[PDB]
């Protein structure tokens, strides 16, 4: 099963119970964005991140009464149609708001049962993606495909190190390719145990395909209330990219000397084949539109991995 | 019966009938569609060899001036990028794309690929979260039918085409419209079935490698290359990888007979075989700009993946 989260007086995680930490219900988010939850029917704002006032420019109480209808007039009917009751928690809808306080915000919404989860992040506003797609397709074998993928991602993102991590049948890991800035250690060829990406983590990475930590020293921002009014239970955040990253897993990025990280899951035959793993030495908020490019690349790599593995077997 | 290609018309080959369907060399027509321009150049020196006859009017230069310069001089910023992206021995399927600001012609899209020692350069005029939203909707479709319907409707919304069908090949290469989105008033093709020779086998092989072709105007005359043969080889210039390459007159006649002014399709490729086709119709001529066509190319790949996934959920 899982332990209760901390804020419901559950045990503090260790290296003894690595498999039961509820990474999907931390009750908090990373501070480079803001999150609201809301009722599926009424559009009634039920929870907000204590930092919402910053991004939205709204007097705190104003929000926690109001309706999405009021708050987002153009958007609220689109949401209603895009995310019908009963849809999967994996389905997401995005829009760009030209919002008074903040030039442009990206809005990302998904639905978990009766709750809409809304994420707001700063945003903005060429051929590198098309060029990359053809490059991946003409790679002659899996090894070269891995090399092209890591190089392409590094060029698109500027990340200090981009690896292709591959899981063995027992969940043992292997960096099989790596693109990195001069003057970093080389993790190419190394392996790591199946514990280092635990079992509920690989389960969530199978369904929600891109997760990231923007600053390994930033404090999480609580949800208020912490419990969903609807249920008097924890809000599932597993499909939110803003959802707080396990302090366990941030402590290990710090011990490595990483200040910003990001992965895209590579899913083949319904299973987690491997990750596109990116490292930055300093804090780094990759904007939403560039993340989208990596999300596309994730799908394309998933296709090409199968194609390429089929021409060996 | 499968038989080798005839020589093209310009090398004294025969004209094409219902008898000799399978034997047109559809890849080497010696000509392009008039809404863009094409140059060929030597892959090592960058000497310009062939050009479409309309090139002066896209590129704003006399032929003899174009042909008298190397790509190093014509494309000083792109020439080194081309050479890195398209190394000798690379496959003909690999494409490099850039946008140019050309004085006389505005923003041009440049698409380049390499066939042996030849570079082929295509120039076309070029011009929010719809793709991301579509990607997730496709993935959440519960079964093959719902996927097919979401895919057709999405493509129609993105493009404005009068008719978008998903066309699926059977094992005998007969096909069948399994989903479609269509303009009000058009008659349905859904569930119809069409004989194998409707898409003959020399073109199904080509659609397994080069995943997007179109006819922008089914009455437009093709524009010859000049000279017609590659001076490197005194042989035909391979245009199977060029979206501009002129479209065969037997195909063009049939689209005309169906009342179509504009066509397009992306291939859906599963396990190395052509599974089907996102076919698009418009009643009037219609040019879809290169950046919009890129969205369809990306959807072609997504759909190939999702078709595998939906079919595996099915035994
Ligand atoms: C006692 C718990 C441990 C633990 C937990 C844990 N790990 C993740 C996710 C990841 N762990 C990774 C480990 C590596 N990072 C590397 O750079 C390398 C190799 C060079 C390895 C083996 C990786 C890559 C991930 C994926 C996430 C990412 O970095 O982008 C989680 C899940 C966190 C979340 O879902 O928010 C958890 C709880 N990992 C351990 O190694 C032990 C100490
Ligand atoms: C003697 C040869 C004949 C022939 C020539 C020919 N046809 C193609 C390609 C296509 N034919 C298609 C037929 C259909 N169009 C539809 O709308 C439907 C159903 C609703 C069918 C069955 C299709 C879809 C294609 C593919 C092209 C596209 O979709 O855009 C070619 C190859 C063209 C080229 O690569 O240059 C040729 C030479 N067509 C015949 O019917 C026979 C008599």
């Amino acid at each position: 099963p899982f332990f209760p989260p901390l804020y419901l007086g559950g045990p503090e995680i260790t290296t003894e119970n690595c498999e039961r930490e509820p990474i999907h219900i931390p009750g908090s988010i990373q501070p480079h964005g803001a999150l609201l939850t809301a009722d599926g029917h009424s559009g009634e704002v039920l929870q907000m991140s204590l930092n919402a006032a910053t991004f939205l420019g709204q007097e705190p109480t104003v929000l926690r009464g109001q309706t999405l209808a009021a708050l987002l007039p153009e958007q609220w009917p689109a949401l209603q149609a895009a995310l019908p009751p009963g849809c999967p928690d994996a389905l997401q809808y995005r829009a760009t708001l030209d919002w008074p306080a903040a030039g442009h915000l990206s809005l990302t919404v998904h639905r978990v049962g009766e709750l809409l989860i809304l994420e707001f992040e700063p945003t903005e506003a060429p051929h590198a993606l098309r060029n990359a797609m053809f490059a991946l397709e003409s790679a002659p074998n899996l090894r070269a495909l891995a090399e092209v993928a890591t190089q392409t991602v590094r060029e698109l993102t500027g990340f200090d190190r981009v690896m292709l991590y591959k899981f063995a049948p027992d969940a043992t890991g292997e960096v099989i390719a790596e693109a990195r800035r001069e003057g970093l250690h080389a993790f190419l060829g190394h392996r790591f145990p199946a514990s280092d990406i635990p079992a509920q983590a690989r389960a969530l990475y199978t369904r929600h395909l891109l997760r990231l930590t923007a600053d390994t020293r930033a404090a999480a921002v609580p949800l208020d209330p912490v419990l969903n009014p609807q249920t008097n239970a924890p809000t599932p955040l597993g499909g939110a990219v803003l959802r707080a990253t396990s302090p366990m897993h941030m402590q290990y990025l710090r011990n490595m000397g990483v200040g910003s990280s990001l992965s895209v899951s590579v899913v083949v035959g319904g299973q987690l084949w491997g990750l596109i793993a990116c490292h930055h030495q300093t804090p780094y908020v990759l904007p939403p539109d560039l993340r989208t490019t990596l999300e596309y690349l994730g799908r394309l790599l998933s296709l090409q991995v199968q194609v390429k593995e089929a021409l060996e077997h």
